[PDB]
């Protein structure tokens, strides 16, 4: 029996709303108070357990503030005590809260001068106690207060009210004193993290984040401001638990899983995140329990009151209040679950983002080749990111069922067993829905594959720009460009567009029609009357139903996703390891000369065992002496390399002892370059030293290479290593070598693959004995007979096997064959850019999108008139006994869901259709018409690679995102609009509650939309290098070895990891503060409308459907509100992409393709004219007046940095005049049509070009010439038979595009073939400095005189060898000019400069 004495027994609930004294007393004080005692006591012992002394804190008026309110609040326990004792006190429960709570007292006094002492963080069980207490002593003055109120007595007495309201006071004004208060400790690199020292309120409500929030918001963000990682978050330590424990699975385990090792490292935050989910699902469905509590009890007090013991209407009060705590409870443990989850995302990420890279490190040579570069690159850069991403959802496959299983229980419970036609719709639904998400994905794939076409027909367009320009084929190819477009992908577009509205019809109709169809079997089965409060709590569980059922399957996805990336991560873990024996390694001798440095005892060396045990090193006796050069010789592929790894320990030993002394130096057999510095890739971590450091790049010989290069050593090799070449690159790799100074060198061919001069220059000071590093060891495999002298020992190896070995007088003697032989923005913080979506909406047709709007309106409306109409069916079945008209209320229901998704069907094909692929459509066609119509200075100052980003990855956004974003953004705006209004139309005085919470609404979104935008842009900065590094590691994977500086390289990645997480753990944890922000609003909503709603209960005037229809409505904000949020940071973060789009589309252009002064189907003359190639740059031609005849076969000469390669850009207009003009037979230039003028003309460029598809379209693609005509120029080039051969198609052969298939001269014909093909009554000639080989080279000398006999021939070339033939002359003097005839009547007179050469 209840060991308790009074008429409200421990029943938690009294038959007021609020709990009784009882409960009060005897569970939620007493349960604070001994959990104040265990753990108090526990925490006062950890902090005098945990350290002697710790830093101590100034014990300012905080710590005697708080000190005093534990006195005060003590003294009102025991005058508690005191003063009940007398009334009937032997009621167990008030004297067991006096003894709990006094024992608490003492406690807690204690623990507050200890936890001010010794701790930072305001200690987490003294915030929960009095939030507790003052919780418990709340509950006991809103008891009193209400059995005084409603009784008229006084349970405890005029001075146990008013003793208990002291209490409040004082356990309110205690915590606040305790959480609020920052701690004085009375005593660049980036601030240690608030999380550390966040109490644990903080910690619940992520309010440590709000420092960081605002410095976003007032300014833009970069690493400097990112807080450093909370302690825990190192990638090193999280490496080593997660390694430690793999390698437990490894070797103390038969069956090693990284499944479970992954699980018994990371394991016991994702339990606690799912305990937090638990409690978050058993909250979410009390919650609509607490609608159907309170409709029921309106519906009671209502008839009660119209028309003993009536309902307090106090109860209303009270469940309005569960309501709200409730829905904070809820937002508080949902997001500490999401905290959770996410961190151990964040924790499998860098612990295998980090294992991954010091297992690449040691990953055996076979091994390392077996793997693609790319596949292992993968391994972390999509597998690990599917172990992070299944953390997220590992909870859903019990929360999943956990959160079905209690939805259907509360369904059956209240709406009887029709329930099961609403489950069994949304099941039917989850095939259908499954299989457009996969119909969604085919189309989505098949746009991406689309946009990959396009990316590829703009990047030869713009790469090779300047030839097509130069060609005038403009048009053509834009044509193609837009035949591309607009057939393959934006119809591909519309079809997703269609889909995408079939989903949308969907994903609006089935929680419509599951609540239709079982509202309909209740009414046509169940003798109850469908009440008021049976609809509306059943429409709010089928909300919530929705999301399991949606859920699960995706979670399945993503589980065998999960699993499979782990099983490729289990086969990378165990993948084989180089032996660490290979080669043992000893320190360096003091001694000189005498000692072996390096040992082979007749040792032999497999390339591998398990994928093939077949191939090695033989047994091989080697040597090498200290501070000489010994040397390798053999034919290539012969074991030269292999035998190099060796010491480097690459090849596995299986016999015979080797042996290398001290650090080493190696030298790849293809040099490796390290993106960064050119300094960084000298010093390669080794301190610098200057003295040695020029000394040294001068003994490389490549000073000269840093005098070229725009900013020398400190110039940045560029991505991928593409910014140099090999001939710098032997050299680099070489000087590296040399500056590491190390106790040994092992050189595979580190000069082989440079020029003779080169080669000497590098012997004669660095391997020679008088070079810089005699010393130390070389051992160097090569075969040239200039660096063989220097050998002190050389070992000739055929097939693996060292044929002789010896020093250079011993191979002289050997007489054998080779023996005989060898001797952006600033970072304020400007608004938004609305004009740019005004743009956008110019770009949509300004009317379809109002029709979108519109019919949004339309399908929310109806919605909500469907919810009305509802509310009127319940109220006339709850006004009658049972259903009247079942088939007209239903009818009607029906007819207004029906409408709704109608309404959301249109929106969504007015959407894809009329707005969002119209605006597509013309963003594009106008961009493309701005950027090809461009002047080259547009394409010279601009990356390529932006450019083609614009095109690529931009308009792709626009063309796909951004339409849902705006359409997800505006159906979510309508949608809190109108559940605004519907809970205002309850209530009007609603609105006085909704404008602060507008207001505070609209603060935090602000702030979220800034730091968000900043953090998801630094995140992706930040993510890129640590793949980068880790394929360049991959790459460069044996000469990190070589060094032994995988020890850099594994720190390097590990700081390429943290900065990623500074970079991530605000960006979640943005997330979180800015959804229990929203969350808590979504909760004072509900408290407002509740409450709202039982005040006009009390003032009579409320019907239950009123309050239903409000609350079911305000129940749904809490979601919406955050999903508005998100939307407006999204379509910010793709709207830069209309900006980017825009910012080309206006781009200012050259002159008029066409213009009245036609050429109506040659000679020309320059009179004064003058350009320069850049607008800022001086002139590159100056006063030019030459005159050409119709037919002279002229050519040009000049200084290097003269205009004379500018001359060709400036005959086509390609840069403009800037005085003075150029006339043709009988018309300026100037005013000419630039396609008149640019097709008239005929050229071939200074370097050819390829495009992708047949020859045709590179010889012909507007096919304006005849079929005739271009047979004809294939026969004049004689390319025919190539083509021929190439494939049958002959002149329409196929080509492929961008790779080697041609060698230049062959492009240079075709051009040839181009140009004789086009009519022309002018021929422009050019040819740089190429590797042409003089066959095809000379071929084209004959047959441009074959092109055209008779045509002014403009031969601009770098070769005077092409030049000789020429019968007039120019010389270009840096926009100075002389002309001459024939180079003999040129020479006749001086001996030019050109005559020097010649």
């Amino acid at each position: 029996c209840k060991l308790c004495r009074s008429p409200e027994g421990f029943g938690p609930i009294s038959f007021y709303g609020d709990f009784t004294q009882c409960f009060i007393d005897g569970v939620i004080l007493n349960l604070s108070a001994i959990f104040m005692i265990t753990f108090g006591i526990r925490d006062l012992v950890n902090l005098c357990k945990k350290k002697h002394s710790g830093i101590k804190y100034r014990r300012n008026w905080i710590i005697v503030s708080r000190m005093a309110l534990v006195l005060l609040e003590i003294a009102f326990v025991s005058l508690a005590s005191l003063n009940i004792s007398k009334e009937e006190a032997e009621n167990f429960t008030i004297v067991s809260q006096y003894a709990s709570t006094m024992l608490s007292l003492f406690v807690a006094l204690a623990l507050h001068w200890i936890e001010y002492d010794r701790s930072v963080v305001a200690n987490t069980v003294l915030l929960f106690y009095w939030l507790f207490e003052t919780f418990g002593n709340f509950a006991k003055l809103i008891n009193i207060l209400i059995r005084h109120t409603y009784e008229g007595i006084w349970y405890s007495g005029q001075t146990g009210f008013i003793l208990t309201l002291f209490q409040v006071i004082t356990c309110a004004s205690i915590l606040l004193l305790e959480a609020l208060p920052k701690k004085p400790l009375m005593p660049t690199r980036r601030k240690p993290n608030p999380y550390d020292s966040a109490n644990i309120f903080s910690r619940i409500t992520f309010s440590w984040m709000s420092g960081l929030m605002k410095t976003g918001y007032e300014k833009y963000l970069v690493e400097a401001d990112l807080y450093k990682l909370p302690r825990n978050f190192s990638s090193e330590e999280l490496s080593q638990k997660l390694e430690k424990n793999w390698e437990n699975e490894l070797k103390q385990k038969s069956n090693p899983s990284l499944s479970w090792a992954i699980c018994r490292t990371f394991g016991s935050k994702m339990l606690l995140a799912a305990f937090f989910k638990a409690i978050h699902d058993v909250l979410a469905f009390t919650q609509p329990q607490l609608l159907r509590i309170l409709i029921k009890f309106v519906t009671d007090y209502n008839s009660e009151r119209q028309d003993p013991q009536k309902l307090p209407i106090v109860r209303g009060f009270l469940i309005a209040f569960a309501m709200f705590l409730v829905g904070f409870t809820q937002t508080s443990v949902l997001h500490q679950y999401f905290l959770n989850v996410f961190n151990t995302g964040m924790y499998i990420k860098s612990a295998l983002t980090a294992l991954i890279y010091q297992k690449s490190l040691v990953l055996s040579n076979e091994a390392s080749g077996l793997s693609s570069t790319g596949d292992i690159v993968n391994l972390m850069s999509v597998d690990v990111q599917k172990l992070q991403d299944l953390t997220q959802w590992l909870n859903l496959i019990w929360s999943g069922p956990f959160q079905i299983i209690i939805c259907l229980y509360s369904l059956y419970k209240l709406l009887g067993n029709s329930m099961w036609v609403g489950v069994i719709i949304l099941v039917i639904m989850m095939p259908l829905n499954s299989f457009l998400m996969r119909i969604q994905k085919k189309l989505q794939k098949s746009q991406m594959k689309y946009k990959d076409e396009r990316t590829r027909v703009i990047s030869e367009i713009l790469n090779n720009i300047k030839s097509l320009k130069l060609y005038a084929w403009e048009k053509p190819y834009r044509e193609k460009l837009e035949e591309v477009r607009n057939n393959k992908e934006l119809k591909n577009l519309t079809k997703l567009g269609c889909y995408m509205a079939v989903t949308s019809f969907q994903f609006n109709i089935v929680p419509f029609l599951v609540s239709c169809c079982t509202f309909a079997v209740f009414v046509y089965t169940e003798d109850r009357a469908l009440t008021t409060d049976l609809v509306f709590p059943a429409l709010t569980l089928f909300n919530l139903l929705s999301f399991p059922l949606m859920i699960i399957p995706m979670v399945l996805n993503s589980f065998i996703e999960a699993s499979v990336s782990i099983g490729r991560l289990f086969t990378f873990f165990t993948n084989e390891e180089l032996q660490p024996d290979s080669v043992q390694r000893l320190p360096k001798v003091k001694n000189i000369g005498d000692v072996a440095i390096n040992i082979g005892d007749d040792a032999t060396f497999l390339w591998q065992r398990k994928p093939e045990y077949k191939v090695a090193l033989k047994n091989i006796n080697f040597q090498a002496k200290k501070g000489n050069l010994t040397c390798i010789v053999g034919k290539v592929g012969s074991g030269k390399t292999a035998l190099l790894s060796c010491m480097l320990g690459d090849l596995f030993r299986v016999k015979g002892f080797a042996t290398v002394h001290g650090s080493v130096a190696y030298v790849s057999q293809v040099p490796w370059i390290m993106n960064g510095t050119v300094k960084e890739n000298i010093l390669f971590g080794h301190r610098y030293d200057a003295e040695f450091y020029e000394k040294t790049i001068k003994a490389c010989a490549l000073t000269i290479d840093l005098a070229i290069l725009m900013d020398g050593d400190k110039t940045l090799v560029g991505e991928k290593g593409i910014s140099l070449s090999g001939g710098q690159k032997a050299r680099l790799s070489l000087a590296r070598a040399v500056y590491a100074r190390a106790d040994t060198y092992l050189l595979d061919d580190p000069l082989a693959a440079v020029d003779e001069h080169v080669a000497r220059h590098l012997i004669e000071h660095v391997l020679g004995p008088n070079g810089l590093l005699h010393t130390k060891t070389k051992v160097l495999a090569t075969n040239k007979v200039s660096a063989l002298s220097i050998a002190d020992s050389i070992a000739l190896l055929d097939n693996g096997e060292i044929t002789q070995q010896g020093t250079y007088d011993e191979i002289t003697k050997d007489a054998d064959s080779p023996l005989w032989k060898l001797l952006r923005e600033h970072r304020e913080q400007g608004k938004v850019k609305w004009n740019i979506y005004l743009e956008y909406a110019k770009a949509c047709n300004p009317k379809s999108v109002c029709v979108f709007i519109l019919f949004i309106v339309i399908s929310m409306f109806l919605s909500v008139m469907g919810n009305v109409w509802l509310k009127h069916w319940s109220e006339v079945n709850s006004r009658y006994g049972s259903n009247p008209n079942a088939a007209r209320y239903l009818a009607i229901y029906f007819a207004l869901g029906i409408g709704s998704a109608l309404a959301t069907l249109i929106q969504t094909i007015v959407l894809w259709v009329f707005c969002t692929i119209h605006a597509s459509k013309y963003l594009h066609n106008l961009m493309t018409n701005s950027v090809l119509r461009a002047p080259m200075t547009f394409f010279e100052t601009t990356p390529i690679g932006r450019i083609l980003n614009r095109f690529s990855n931009d308009i792709y956004k626009v063309d796909a995102l951004l339409g849902r974003t705006f359409s997800q953004f505006f159906v979510n705006a309508v949608k809190v609009t109108f559940t605004i209004t519907v809970i205002c139309a309850t209530t009007w005085q609603f609105i006085f509650i909704i404008i602060p919470l507008s207001v505070f609404y609209i603060y935090y979104q602000q702030y979220y939309l800034r730091t968000s935008r900043e953090l998801r842009r630094l995140d992706s900065i930040t993510r890129s290098p640590i793949y980068s590094h880790f394929q360049e590691t991959l790459g460069g994977l044996a000469t990190v070895r070589g060094y032994s500086q995988q020890k850099r390289f594994s720190h390097i990645n590990q700081c390429r990891i943290d900065n990623n997480m500074s970079a991530f753990y605000p960006s979640i944890n943005a997330n979180r503060w800015l959804a229990y922000r929203l969350e808590l609003i979504g909760s004072i909503i509900i408290l407002g409308a509740a409450t709202l709603s039982v005040f006009r209960l009390k003032q009579g005037t409320l019907t239950a459907g009123m309050v239903g229809l409000s609350l079911s409505y305000a129940l749904q904000i809490t979601q919406t509100l955050n999903w508005i949020v998100r939307m407006t940071v999204e379509v910010e973060t793709n709207i830069v992409s209309v900006e980017r789009i825009k910012e080309y589309a206006d781009l200012k252009s050259e002159a008029p393709l066409i213009v009245e002064g036609h050429r109506p189907p040659g000679d020309i003359k320059f009179n004064n004219y003058s350009t320069r190639y850049r607008p800022e740059l001086d002139l590159v031609l100056k006063h030019i007046n030459i005159h050409i005849k119709p037919n002279e076969k002229v050519g040009i000469v000049g200084r290097t940095g003269a205009g004379k390669s500018s001359l060709t850009l400036a005959l086509f207009r390609m840069i403009e005049a800037s005085e003075g003009n150029i006339v043709i037979d009988n018309i300026a230039i100037n005013e000419i049509g630039l396609y008149d003028l640019r097709h008239k003309l005929s050229i071939i460029p200074q370097d050819s070009q390829v495009f992708e598809g047949t020859v045709r379209e590179n010889i012909d693609p507007i096919n304006q010439y005849t079929d005739e005509a271009i047979w004809r120029a294939l026969e004049l080039s004689h390319l025919k038979e190539h083509v021929l051969s190439m494939s049958n198609d002959g002149l329409d052969a196929q080509l492929t595009e961008g790779g080697g298939n041609l060698s230049v001269g062959q492009r240079q014909l075709l051009c040839l073939a181009r140009a004789m093909l086009v009519p022309s009554k002018i021929l422009v000639l050019d040819e740089a400095t190429a590797a042409v080989d003089v066959e095809t080279d000379k071929v084209v000398q004959e047959t441009i005189r074959t092109a055209f006999k008779d045509r002014t021939i403009l031969t601009i070339a770098h070769r005077l060898n092409t030049i000789m033939d020429s019968d007039r002359i120019i010389v270009l003097d840096n926009g100075k000019v002389a002309e001459f005839d024939s180079p003999g009547q040129l020479l006749s007179d001086n001996k030019s400069l050109f005559y020097s050469l010649c």
